């Protein structure tokens, strides 16, 4: 017999549009996701426009109501510049996104004290995500204990990373993170099939011994998230490689391997994919939702998977066993074999429904 689950929520995917759409555009990857398991998902703003003001969350907020076929929350950007100005539109968002590492030249941050700056002045209420690696994770876990608020670590892949992140719980400071799925079964032992080209992502996979402390530590773990991060191969093979890793169709298959494994339950998984991120980011229930998967179909993942514009994966040759069999979302049908049934424009922006309004108290 198979198993109904709720509908899941991803809520790290960089989705391309605008302006990078031959990798990836909300239709291509919106439909990659219900592929894999996924009815919601958290857009990055790091797109070309970047979303760093109302005018460009305004943008990114038409394209994808006119093209998500999942329902959906857009992340805007702290930008040097922008502290202080999105207090009109902060609550459209998913939530503000500080990118600490990897200077995008519009996403850069020149000093802590414009760290600081953000968490003054974006409304100490709603969601804060960051992409700090090593120190840097120290390092803005301060910023949010000055100014008392909430910080959500994005893309943990280091066993200093974790061990930090959970002596920080065990203090009962209000920090969450979460974990990709490539960080939590590739390695360094993964990287003469993948070689370096196609091997770029941020953060570089690290060790087994990274590896086993993410594993050991699941308990500190709140959420999965793809990081799904879609270039071209010809993009990827090149001089310049973008990192980045095509993964909300492999995603739910491997965790799904796991729990089949004894690694961890199935509460284990919904409350990382469904149960945590409806809390953190106050999501609301997507009614007459559920995804239907088979738990014993052995496969091995393909070349490539079919939706994602991306044309490859780094999972490539694994062997799995777990596969998405239908999607349902919101009294219509979905996903059923290796077709998508809703059209670009089915989803919403789950910000403009009530429910998904993030409760504030007047102070
Ligand atoms: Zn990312």
């Amino acid at each position: 017999k198979l198993v109904r689950l709720p509908g899941l929520i991803d809520v790290h995917v960089h989705l391309r549009e605008p302006g990078g759409t031959h990798k990836e555009d909300f239709a291509s990857g919106t439909a990659a996701a219900l592929a894999g398991g996924i009815t919601m998902v958290c857009a990055m703003p790091n797109t070309r426009p970047p979303i760093i003001d109302a005018p460009a969350l305004a943008l990114a907020q038409k394209l994808a109501e006119a093209g998500a076929r999942c329902d959906f929350a857009l992340f805007l950007g702290a930008s040097s510049e922008n502290a202080g100005t999105l207090g009109t539109v902060a609550g459209s968002a998913a939530g503000l996104a500080l990118y600490l590492n990897e200077t995008f030249s519009e996403l850069r941050l020149d000093s802590v004290v414009q760290w600081m700056e953000h968490f003054e002045t974006w409304p100490s209420h709603l969601p804060i995500v960051a992409h700090a690696e090593q120190q840097t994770v120290a390092a803005v876990l301060m910023v949010a204990q000055l100014t008392q608020r909430s910080v959500h670590i994005c893309h943990v892949a280091r066993k200093e990373e974790i061990l930090l992140i959970k002596a920080a719980k065990a203090r009962g400071l209000p920090v969450t993170c979460e974990v990709a799925p490539h960080h939590l079964f590739l390695s360094h032992d993964d990287l003469e099939r993948l070689g370096p080209g196609k091997g770029e992502v941020r953060p570089e996979l690290g060790s087994r011994q990274d590896v086993e402390a993410l594993w050991e530590n699941m308990a500190v773990i709140d959420c999965f998230a793809s990081d799904h991060a879609p270039h071209t191969l010809e993009e990827k093979c090149g001089s310049r490689p973008p990192p980045g890793f095509p993964g909300l169709e492999t995603m739910l298959p491997l965790l799904l391997t796991a729990v089949s494994e004894g690694r961890l339950s199935l509460d284990d998984l919904l409350q990382r994919l469904h149960h945590n991120p409806r809390r953190i980011f106050h999501l609301p229930p997507q009614e007459d939702t559920y995804v239907e998967v088979d738990l014993e179909h052995e496969w091995t993942i393909p070349s490539h998977m079919p939706f994602s514009k991306a044309h490859w994966t780094p999972f490539e040759g694994q062997k799995v066993k777990g596969t998405v069999r239908r999607v349902v979302l919101r009294g219509e049908v979905a996903y059923i074999d290796g077709q998508v049934l809703v059209p670009p424009g089915y989803g919403q922006d789950v910000r403009k429904w009530p429910q998904g309004a993030v409760p504030q108290l007047p102070p």
